C-alpha cells in the first residue's frame, strides 16, 4: 500500500525540559524534548504535535533540542536550535532550525559545532532567543567555550559576539573522561527587556544566563555592542532561568548549586530591580533549609508582581512548587507537612488518563503515588489565561486549567497534559502469534503489554518493576510464557510470566549482574538462556530458580532462541556466530566472518527451524544484511542491501510462501523501512521522508497475525506503529 504511521498510544514517558507559550497569540505553545524533537500544541484537541520526524538516520543527533523560540512579533515563526551531543556519541554538529508556519516546515542553520540536547544542563533556558522587537535578530548561548553566537538576518546565518565576556566554565562531572560530563556548559539563558526597544529598532537591554558560579549574568545595554557583569548579584551558584517582569520592572533569578536537570542540592531565588540596580533575595526558604536547586520560574504576563518557581531537585517527598503574588515577598507551595508525616496539598492530582504514572507504587505519607513530579525545570503560566500553568517532569507534562483556586485558598485540580508527547526510547518489540498485539521493551518506565495499541495501558511491568527493559522474548509455541530483563539500582534482574505478560513474578539470577543484556525462551517455555550484563552466559529449566553458566560462548554475547526447536539457542559476539543444540548448556563456534565491529541484530524465523535473518556492522566496518538455512554454520550477504540494523517477520502476504520480512536499512542509496514478501529477492520503502524518527536500529517486527503491520523502534519518539 501506501503506509499510515501512528504511536502505540503510552502518553508521554520522557522528559520534557522546556515549554514555551507566545506572548503576543493566545493558545499558541510549543515543548521541546532531549531525545525526541519538538511538539506544538493542540488546543481544540489538548494535545501535542510532533515537529521533528523528518529528521532522517545520518542526521539523528537533530533530535535533541537544547532550546526553542517563538516568535511574539510573527507568530508563524518558531526556532529550535538542535544537537544531542558535544563528544563523540553524536557525529554532527548543531543547527539553528528556522520555521516560518509554526513547524510544518524547516530550513537548517547549520552550525561550526555541536550542541547539547541530551546533556547536563539541557534544562536551563531558554537560551535561544528572538529580538522581541527587529525580529530579524536572534541570540544563541553555545557550550563548550563557543560563547555567545548571534544572528541579524532572522536565523539564515550565525557568528559569534566576540564582545562577550564569559564562555561559562562548570562542568557537572569534570572527572568523566567520556566528555559527557565533562564538557563546559556554556552560554544558558538569553532574556530581552522589551521595553528598552521599539518597532522594527534592536531591544538595548538584553540580559545573559552563564555557566559560572562567580559570574553567573551579564547584560548589555547598548544592543549587544557590549557586555558587563552585573554588579551586586549572587554568587555560588548557576541560574537555570532569568524571567522578567516587565511591568513591576524586576528580573528574577532561579538558581542551583549544580546545572541540572538531575542534580542541584542547594538554591536561591534573587531579584534584579531594573530601574534602580538593587539586588534582593527573595528566596522561598532560607538558604540552611534549601536542599534542592531552583528553576520552574514563569512570570503570569496578565498579573504584575505573580510568579512562580519550583525546587526542580527535590527527589524527596516530591518535587515542590511555590507562588508569589507579591513579587517574591510572601510565598505559599503547593504541599506542606502538618505535623510529619502528615502532608496537606493545595491540589488534588488525577492520572486516570495516564494511569502508570502511578508507577505501581504504595509509599507511606509523606510520599505519595502518583508525585507531583520530579525534575521540574519547566513551568509556565498561560501569558493570556491566568488560571492554566503547565510543567515537565522526567516523565510526562502536566497541569491545571484553574490554577487561581489556589490564591483563593481553594483547591485547584492537576491533570497530565501530555497526550500527543510519546517520547520513549525503544529497547525490545515482540509480537506474539496469541495474546496481546505487542510487548514492549522501554527505558526508563519499563515498558507495557499493549492489550489496544490506541489506548494507554494501565501499568508498567512489575514484579519485578525494572527502570528499562533491555530484552524480553516469548515461547513461540506456547506465547503465555514470556520472559524479560533490565536494569534496576538493585536485584531482581528478570521477570517471568505464563499470563501473556499481564502479572509477573521474579526470577533468581548468578552473582554479579549489573544489567539486562539479551535474554531468549525455549520454543516450547521449558527454559531460558540469559546473556547479562557483568556476569557470562546461563541458562535455567523451569522459570530461573536456578541458573548454570553456559560453556563455549563469550560473555556479552547477544542471545536468540530457535522458535521451533525448543533445544536450540544461538548466540552472537564479535562476528562469530555461536550456537547450541541442548537448551543453552554448551555452544560450540559457527559462521566466522560477520560484522566483527558495531550493532547486531538477529531473530530467527517463526516456523522453520534454522533459519536465521542477521542485520548489522557500521560505517566503517562490514555493514549488511546476512541470512543462514543452516542453524548458523554458514550465512550468505544479501546483494541487495547495503546496510542494515534491525530484522523482523510479520504475516505472509496472501499467496506469497514465505513470512514478511521487514528492516530498517539503507537499501539502493535510499535510508528508511523496508518491506519484502519475497524471502528478500526485492525489497519496497514502507515509510517516507516526513516519517524518519532518527535512529531506528534496537528492534523491528512484523505481527504474525497482521498482514503489513509493522512495529518499528526509536530512540525517542515511542514505538511507530505502520499499517498498510
Ligand atoms: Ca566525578
Ligand atoms: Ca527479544
Amino acid at each position: 500500500d501506501t503506509y499510515t504511521w501512528k504511536n502505540a498510544r503510552i502518553d508521554g514517558g520522557g522528559f520534557v525540559p522546556g515549554i514555551v507559550f507566545n506572548r503576543s497569540e493566545k493558545n499558541l505553545a510549543y515543548a521541546r524534548t532531549d531525545i525526541g524533537g519538538a511538539y506544538r500544541w493542540d488546543q481544540s484537541g489538548k494535545q501535542w504535535k510532533p515537529l521533528l520526524d523528518w529528521v532522517d538516520w545520518d542526521r539523528w543527533g537533530w533530535t535533541g533540542v537544547v532550546s526553542l523560540a517563538s516568535d511574539t512579533v510573527d507568530p508563524d515563526n518558531v526556532y529550535a536550535a538542535v544537537g544531542t551531543y558535544t563528544n563523540s556519541w553524536d557525529p554532527t554538529d548543531g543547527a539553528v532550525l528556522r520555521s516560518s508556519d509554526r513547524g510544518a516546515s524547516w530550513k537548517a542553520a547549520t552550525l561550526p559545532f555541536k550542541l547539547g540536547g541530551n546533556m547536563p544542563g539541557r534544562g536551563m533556558g531558554e537560551r535561544l532567543a528572538v529580538d522581541p522587537n527587529k525580529n530579524s535578530v536572534l541570540y544563541l548561548g553555545a557550550p563548550s567555550g563557543n560563547g555567545l553566537w548571534r544572528s541579524t538576518d532572522a536565523g539564515v546565518s550565525w557568528s559569534e559576539v566576540t564582545a562577550f565576556p564569559n564562555p561559562g566554565n562548570y562542568a557537572q562531572d569534570p572527572s568523566d573522561t567520556s566528555g559527557y560530563g565533562n564538557d563546559n556548559q556554556g552560554i544558558v539563558w538569553v532574556t530581552f527587556d522589551e521595553r528598552s526597544g521599539s518597532a522594527g529598532s534592536a531591544t538595548q537591554d538584553i540580559y545573559v544566563g552563564v555557566a559560572d558560579k562567580e559570574n553567573t549574568v551579564y547584560r548589555s545595554t547598548d544592543g549587544g555592542a557590549t557586555w558587563s557583569r552585573i554588579p551586586g548579584q549572587p554568587t555560588g551558584y548557576l541560574a537555570h532561568k532569568g524571567v522578567l517582569d516587565s511591568a513591576t520592572g524586576h528580573l528574577y533569578l532561579t538558581l542551583s548549586d549544580t546545572g541540572g536537570p538531575y542534580d542541584g542540592g542547594k538554591g536561591r531565588i534573587w531579584r534584579y530591580d531594573t530601574a534602580s540596580g538593587a539586588w534582593q533575595d527573595v528566596s522561598p526558604v532560607a538558604e540552611a533549609d534549601a536542599y534542592y536547586g531552583f528553576s520552574g520560574l514563569s512570570v503570569d504576563r496578565q498579573k504584575p508582581g505573580t510568579l512562580m518557581a519550583t525546587a526542580y531537585s527535590s527527589w524527596w517527598p516530591d518535587t515542590q512548587i511555590f507562588r508569589s503574588t507579591d513579587s517574591g515577598a510572601t510565598w505559599t507551595q503547593a504541599w506542606d507537612y502538618t505535623g510529619y508525616p502528615n502532608r496537606s496539598n493545595r491540589y488534588t492530582l488525577d492520572v486516570s488518563s495516564v494511569p502508570w504514572l502511578s508507577w505501581g507504587a504504595s509509599p507511606a505519607p509523606p510520599e505519595t503515588a502518583p508525585k507531583l513530579g520530579w525534575m521540574t525545570e519547566a513551568l509556565e503560566i498561560d501569558p493570556f489565561d491566568s488560571d492554566r500553568m503547565m510543567y515537565g517532569t522526567g516523565a510526562t507534562v502536566y497541569g491545571t486549567e484553574d490554577l487561581t483556586s489556589w490564591d483563593s485558598g481553594g483547591t485547584f485540580r492537576i491533570t497530565p497534559m501530555v497526550k500527543g508527547i510519546e517520547e520513549t526510547a525503544v529497547n525490545d518489540l515482540a509480537s506474539p502469534p496469541s495474546g496481546a498485539p505487542l510487548l514492549s521493551a522501554l527505558g526508563d518506565i519499563g515498558g507495557f503489554r499493549h492489550t489496544d495499541l490506541d489506548a494507554v495501558p494501565d501499568l508498567m511491568y512489575t514484579s519485578p518493576n525494572l527502570d528499562s527493559t533491555t530484552s524480553l522474548d516469548f515461547a513461540e509455541s506456547s506465547p503465555g510464557t514470556v520472559v524479560r530483563v533490565g536494569n534496576s539500582d538493585a536485584a531482581p534482574h528478570i521477570g517471568f510470566s505464563t499470563d501473556n505478560g499481564a502479572n509477573w513474578f521474579q526470577g533468581s539470577e548468578p552473582s554479579g549482574v549489573t544489567g539486562g543484556g539479551t535474554v531468549a525462551a525455549a520454543a516450547d517455555g521449558s527454559g531460558f538462556v540469559w546473556s547479562p550484563e557483568g556476569a557470562g552466559v546461563h541458562h535455567t529449566t523451569g522459570f530461573g530458580t536456578s541458573w548454570t553458566a553456559s560453556t563455549g560462548i563469550p560473555a556479552g554475547a547477544t542471545v536468540e532462541s530457535d522458535r521451533k526447536n525448543p533445544e536450540k539457542f544461538y548466540g552472537f559476539e564479535a562476528g562469530t556466530f555461536y550456537v547450541s543444540t541442548d537448551g543453552g548448556a554448551t555452544f560450540t563456534a559457527e559462521a566466522t566472518g560477520l560484522p566483527a565491529e558495531g550493532n547486531v541484530r538477529f531473530q530467527a524465523l517463526p516456523g522453520t527451524e534454522g533459519d536465521i535473518w542477521l542485520a548489522g556492522g557500521s560505517d566503517t566496518g562490514a555493514y549488511g544484511l546476512w541470512r543462514s538455512t543452516d542453524s548458523g554454520a554458514t550465512f550468505t550477504k544479501s546483494a541487495g542491501v547495503e546496510q542494515a540494523d534491525s530484522v523482523g517477520f510479520g504475516k505472509a502476504a496472501p499467496g506469497a510462501s514465505y513470512r514478511t520480512v521487514f528492516v530498517s536499512a539503507k537499501i539502493g542509496g535510499v535510508r528508511g523501512i523496508f518491506r519484502s514478501t519475497d524471502a528478500g529477492a526485492s525489497w519496497t520503502r514502507i515509510n517516507d521522508d516526513a516519517h524518519q524518527w532518527g535512529w531506528t536500529g534496537a528492534a523491528i517486527t512484523g505481527d504474525p497475525r497482521v498482514y503489513g503491520r509493522v512495529y518499528v523502534s526509536t530512540n525517542g519518539r515511542g514505538i511507530q506503529v505502520g499499517e498498510t
